[PDB]
This record gives structure tokens, C-alpha cells and sequence, in this order.
């Protein structure tokens, strides 16, 4: 609750339940906070009211527009006078059914654009505030969809999480001769907001059937996880961390369960 | 021997050194190949020289447009009934540089556009083909980029080879279904690089230093090597392999030399 | 055709399915081959199918017996002149339950000396041999249990099969500056498994449920697929790799199908 | 400091700088740990007074006996009750010289009965204790070796870090299904003990030798990064964190920075 004392950090997505809740992690945990999204947040008790005025703000920003990220940066500079951590947090999926024959050519360009231009863009402006200072911590969220694919997971957003780890592990290759730190997260499916399938779409639902399919049984994963691994990495405790992909499945992706299951009951 | 007899394949950026060769070593094992890039006249040029019209012929295509590689498969299934092979072979350098506050929207843009989107409408419109048939084999040209750094190596094309693996891996999960493998090939330093762009450097010296920093001493790194690996996947000795990252760098990423040379070897 | 010609190569394990075909495959392709097990006259009897004694031979070695291998390896030279190939295929499985509880010390001890130290041997003096010629390509037989775990799969196999990797790797390092080659294949399920000895299930019923469970429809992973991997990574196609990991799994390892599958199919 | 309140910890090692620095760290979280190892420590300073009595103690133990380790978990059952963490710190390097040439086969054997087998028996008894519990994380101790090579790094140091890097993957399979984690961390060169080398054999010597070749400049890898990494781990702010490298090298693998460099000066 000091371990991130007065390090300002800027937190991209925000309005998405990851976003908010290490936002709410970060404050706990001493730090000036700066949430941007498009969306100007769900109403106002997101942002604002995940602290109070005076250690968390919020800024409209489009991650795809070089501008609206120059603006978020430069913005932080002037309100807090330094950034010491970069989270990168803005993922959308596909539009388009999963399917090669079916999937969408403008939708595989707007989800790059925003999972792998708009992280570019991110990274860039922070790198530009921390490179003269030789300090920071840059951290993307990125997926298991980084390294493993899965049948309804479209194309291109396992295109763009491996573009992102990408980034990671590009950048960190520059940005460690500066002593910044750049890292990223891939987590399992976190518990909420509902997400869409016509069958049960429902939080709850999916929640006992990503528990079902898990490794790690009695627990679920949840955004305050992710937060946990989030302010591992951004904080003084990670200082000899970059590069890594922290992997936050709990076993998931280490086994293919299907032949030793495809063995006990199907046959 | 004529390992592809009667195959049909298709091989994209095939003016430049991986595609002609491979073209050439394809014909070589009995398939009927139709080479596709934008340089058009150039690339007809490259196909009088390694075969005949029966068995080989150039159509241009810019693979990040839908209607050019529609164009292409379409033309390939009129004139010879099938597609077995499809080699997506193009990938294209930033021209801007390399550290990330010099780097580039518009440059990060295009090469993500020509790498990643060009790579999924080649695959898409093989899948289209191939699927009916339930048979075929989708090689990618990826790089020993795809899953690490390099001083000098652009954020945007690590980013990019990183989704080409991306791409052979979701699409690898999705088409096991219907019989095609799904693979793709990641070389080190082929034979020349020709930097007289630049300050100095010539392709000799290149093959030279590229010798120097291999792993592998002795031989260097050919075009030929690279068309042997992707000939190995495109047939039928490689059956049961999908989902292959298959590295062509004599080992050079499997060590980080720069902690061993430190405590000395002779000075 | 002859791919192999005038190559000398040992296979161990050579009694087996794998070891068995690969030796069938070599001749074919006009190399001399020496197979070595430790099931002597079970192994000899193996040898007496494939070819004639001028091109294929036996000899009987212990491979966690230095003065076996040492006997193995120095017998080729006095007969061949010369070792080009050395496949190092001896792998067994753990003989106790799965469980860490059920486990078992001296079952761990006896697969890792078979499986680890029985493999350094192997590469140990396929390199004493291999060194003053500076030439040879060295491939040891791994197993997805190389970089995954499964259910039934035991500890001891996965610990061994990762140890392989290890030693193919740090050997590949070490190796290439005599323009030496070392790579592993990892396999899937390989044709059979006959399990009459636990509780029922057959070896068709084996191939029903792991083509049920693949990735790959259609087709059936067998020992020519392995040995066809095999021949590409011992011969003269593969001549600048080095360090890889050769998965043959039809991209089952790609992907984790069980949240997928609890997102139902169709009840 | 109330991060770890009142979980019961075992860490192997524990004379070693790791060990040592992880276990002061857990104290300070709050955490009751038992130390232990073979060498009965270095004097008396380092267990008993790294904490007080009543919070650490020390034990007698020879990891590859199972006597030994049984004892070890049946103490510490006996003296708090229970048991939340087990860190399996114990490592040896080669007492034989780095060349497949000169590596030794007893050597061979003796550091993988210590590295390997030793971390099955630190496991499989922390399993016996944890499972009816279903409470537990487990870590390993693992290396950068165990997933890349180095020079003058022994092929069966490589092997092992490979092997317990299968048996985290292994066991975090297996131990999900009761709530247990198994994790491990993977570091670059930890500044002290010294080290040998027959040249400058100094702590601060190699320690500003591993930063001339870090990628992460301005900062040195110590004991207190890698406790810090094996802290998060072993609390429950990683309660999804299962299956896990956690390499701690500041980017170091992320490249081969051998072909930029023999470009730059290396002409």
C-alpha cells in the first residue's frame, strides 16, 4: 500500500474490468493514476470513483490516434512531472465469424490497428517521457492467444496477442539500454463482463465453465488477479524482470487434455 | 527424386531469392507452380529462366489486395485444377529506423499490412480451395524474428513475423479439421544482404560477418536451404507435421553468447 | 531416390517401431546402417528383414553402459570407415502410477539414467567420432512430453523428454563449430499403443480414440512419419539446421480444446 | 510483511545466497520457515540468526536421501502444522570440464541425482502433506538453461534445468486438480557467491562482466530480485499462477546480439 508510493502510472482500456480494477490496485498501492479510454468510461464512478480526484484522472484518448496518445502522455508529464509505468491494456476481438472461409478482411484490419498499432503507439509515447529519465516499467496485456490458438478464437486476435508479445520482447531488446523494463501478461478467459455466446451468456455461466475446462480447480480467475501480476511487474520488486510473458492460466496451457480424456469417458 | 509429382503450388514474392529457388527446386520434383508478386515485369523475367509455360507461369499480385489474390487462386484451380501448395512468401523490412522514438506510424502500418494481412488473404483464399478438396499445405516465410529480438531489427517486423506464427498456429487448430497442415519457416541471415544503401557493406562482407556470429561454422546460409525446408513441408514426407516453427538458423538462437565472450576467450 | 547415399548411420532402439522403419528407410535411401538394442537376438532378428549384412548390421548395447556405446560406436568406424548419422532413439516409460504420490524412487532413477544419461553417452561418442571429421548430424528422439505435460503421462517421461531437449540444444551450441548438426523429433501418439496388460483397450482402439482427439483429421501418425522427419534432419536437405525441435504432432499441441469443448458443440 | 502472515514455508538450499536472502525475506512477510540442507550451514548466523528462533529453524537434509527429505516435511508438519510453500532451491553445476569430449559420466549422473531427482523428492513430499489439504505452491529453482544453451554452461547443467522445468510443467498438471500451484524462476548470473573462472574469479568482477553483457542496463541481478520473484509465487497474490517460468534476466534471452555486434565493431 506504499509499494508503488507516488510512481504515476498511465492505464489504457480502464473501462473494461481489468483496466479498473488495477486502477483501484494502484491507488491502494500509493500511486497517481491516469485511466484513458474512447468510451469516457461507463458513467463517471469508474474513473473517479475508483479513487478519489486527487490521485486518479481520467482522459478521453484513442489508441489508434497518435495525437490522442501524444496528449495522454504529455498530459501526465505536466499534471505529475515524471511516468513511471505504461499499461497498455486495450484488446478488442473479432467482429467476424471464426472461420478462414468467413472471416473479415476490414475486421482483421480494424482489430490490428487497435491490438498492435494502437500498443505501438502506447509504448512509443512512453518510451519518448522515459528514456531521458532511465527509469520505467511498460506492461501489455496481452492472452494465452500469445502463444497457443483455440477453435472460436478468431484469426486475427491470435495474430495480434502474438504481435503484441512481439512488441514485448522487441522492445525490451532496446529499451533495457535505458533501464526500462517491458513486460506482458496473458491471462486465461477473466471471470466478467458476461462476453457473448448463443447458449449460456452469462458471467456466472462461463465462470463454472472456465472453472470446468481449468487446471486449478477451486478457484476462478478474476481481473483482480491480473492486477496482481500487472503490479508485480510495474513496481520495484520485478526490478531485473523484461521480456517475460506472465502467464496467468493457472496450468492451462501446459496440457492438451484431449487424448487422455478422449481415453477415460470417450470412447 | 519427383517428390511433388502432379502437385500444384503456388509461391508469392517469387522475383525475390526464396521464391525463385524454391520455384525452381518445386519444377525440379515434378509440381506445376505459379508464381505471383507485384513486380510484374521482373518477376515474368524470374519465370523465363526456370521453366517452361506448361509447367510454370507469373501472374502479378499485391497480396494485401482481396481481388489480386482472389485473382490468383482463382487462375491457378482454372489452369491446373487444384491447389496442393500454398507458399506465402512475402514479407517486407521497415524503412524507417529502428529505435522506437524514430520508428514510424505510417511505415508500422504498411508492413503490418503487407506481413500480417497479405499473409491471412494468401491463407484465406488457399483455405477456400483447399478446404473442398480436404488436402493441402500452407507453408509461411516467417524469421527467427518470430520469436526473438534484434538490435537493428524493427519493433514493426518482429511484430509482424510474431503474427505470422500467430496465423500458422490458429489457422494450423482450424484446418487439422478438413486434412491441411499448416506450418511455417524461420530463417537467419540468408546467403547475401546488400547494404551499399547504407554506409558501406556489400553482400560478401555480410555472408562473412553473418559466418562469424553463426553457430553453425563451415556452410552458410542459403536460399537453397530455405527452399529445402519449405519442399520438406510442402509434400508428402511431412504428413503428420502442423504447427511447426520450422527454424533454419543453425542454432544461432538456441545460446546468447554475450555473458561467455565477457569473461574472455583471448584477448 | 538415394538422399543417403555412401552415409553411414547408427540407430538405437533399432528392435522398435521407430527405430525398425528409420533403419528400412535409410537402406532404401543407400546408407549403411548399424542398428543397436539391448534386445539382442529379438533386435538381430529385426535386422534379418530389412537388408543384406554388407549394408546392415547389429551389434547389442546397453546404452547406460559407456563401454556398450563406446563398443557401438568404435565397431561402425572399424567396419564404415566413418559416421555421418547417429539417431539416438532409446526412450522407456516409467513402470509406476502417474500420481506424485504413487510415483516412485528407484522407477525415477532407472527411466532418467535410460532416458537422459543413456542419451548423453550416445551423443558423447557419436561426437569423439564425429569432431576430427567435421561433419555429422546428430538426432535424438524426444516426444511432445518435451515441452508439454499430460494426464497419465508420467513425471519421470516429461522431466526426461524436456532433459533431451536440453542436451540437443547445449549440444547444438557446442557441436556447430565443427559443422555438427543435433535436433530432436517430438511425436504424438505413434500408431498402436497395445494396452491388453492394464485394463483392456487394444491397438486399433488406441488409433481410434488418438485420431479422435488429434488435430489433424484424416490421417494417422506412423512410424514412416517419424522416420520421414528423421531422414530430413539426417541427411543433406537440412544442412543449416541445427537446435530444432521437430514436433510431428499434427498441430495438436497447439491448442487446449477443453474451455472450447465446455462452451458446447452439441448436446 | 504480513504478505506471507503466518504461512509455513520449507526452503531447500538455504546455504547458498538464495536460499538465504528468501528465506529472511518470508520472515519479514511473516512466514514460519524451515531451512534446510546438507552442509549444516555456514556457522550459525545464517539460519538461526537470519530470523529468530521462533520464526526460522534449521534441519539436516540431503536431498537426493528420501529419509532425509520425509523427515524434513514430517518435522515441519509436526512443528507448525502444515505447510503452504515449498521452495526447492537446491542446484549443482559440473565438476567436469564444459566439452562433450571431457564431460564426465559419473559426473553426469551424480548432478542429476542432486538437480533432478532431489526436486521430485522435495515435491513429492510436499504433495504428501499438501494434497489432503488442497492448499500449496510449489517452486523450483530453475535457470535461464532451462530453456537456452551457453558456452562453457555443462551439457548436464543444461539437461537438469530443462528437467525441472518438465517437472514444474508435470506437476502443475497433475496438482491443479487440488488447488496446488507449481512454479518456477528461471535467472541470468546472480552477482554472488564468486564463482571460478581461471581469469578474474571476484564477485564484483563477474557481477560488472554480467552487466557489460546484460541486456538491462543500470541495475545488477541479485538474491533479493529473485526472492522478490519467488515471494510473489509463493503468496496468494499469484493464486492463478501455475505452470509458470518466471524468468528473471532482464531480457537477456530475448536476443542473440552476436550478428548486430560482429557488424558494429566486428569487422
Amino acid at each position: 500500500t506504499n509499494r508503488l508510493q507516488d510512481k504515476v502510472a498511465i492505464i489504457t482500456g480502464g473501462a473494461g474490468g481489468i483496466g479498473e480494477t488495477t486502477a483501484k490496485l494502484f491507488v491502494r498501492y500509493g500511486a497517481k493514476v491516469v485511466i484513458a479510454d474512447i468510451a469516457d468510461d461507463h458513467g463517471q464512478k469508474v474513473c473517479n470513483n475508483i479513487g478519489s480526484p486527487d490521485v486518479i484522472s481520467f482522459v478521453h484518448c484513442d489508441v489508434t490516434k497518435d495525437e490522442d496518445v501524444r496528449n495522454l502522455v504529455d498530459t501526465t508529464i505536466a499534471k505529475h512531472g515524471k511516468l513511471d509505468i505504461m499499461f497498455g491494456n486495450v484488446g478488442v476481438l473479432s467482429t467476424t465469424p471464426y472461420s478462414i472461409l468467413e472471416a473479415g478482411n476490414e475486421d482483421f484490419k480494424r482489430v490490428m490497428d487497435i491490438n498492435v498499432y494502437g500498443a505501438f503507439l502506447v509504448a512509443k509515447h512512453a518510451a519518448r517521457v522515459m528514456i531521458p529519465a532511465k527509469k520505467g516499467s511498460i506492461v501489455f496485456t496481452a492472452s494465452i492467444s500469445s502463444f497457443t490458438a483455440g477453435e472460436g478464437v478468431s484469426h486475427v486476435y491470435t495474430a495480434t496477442k502474438h504481435a503484441v508479445l512481439g512488441l514485448t520482447t522487441s522492445l525490451c531488446t532496446e529499451l533495457g539500454e535505458y533501464g526500462i523494463r517491458v513486460n506482458c501478461v496473458s491471462p486465461y478467459i477473466v471471470a466478467s463482463p458476461l462476453l457473448t455466446d448463443v447458449f449460456g451468456v452469462d458471467s456466472s455461466r462461463v465462470e463454472e465453465l472456465a472453472h470446468q475446462a481449468a487446471n486449478l480447480k477451486g478457484t476462478l480467475l478474476r481481473a483482480e488477479d491480473v492486477a496482481d501480476a500487472v503490479a508485480y511487474l510495474a513496481g520495484d520488486e520485478s526490478k531485473y524482470v523484461s521480456g517475460l510473458n506472465l502467464v496467468i492460466d493457472g496450468g492451462y496451457t501446459r496440457t492438451n487434455p484431449a487424448f487422455p480424456t478422449a481415453l477415460k469417458h470417450g470412447l
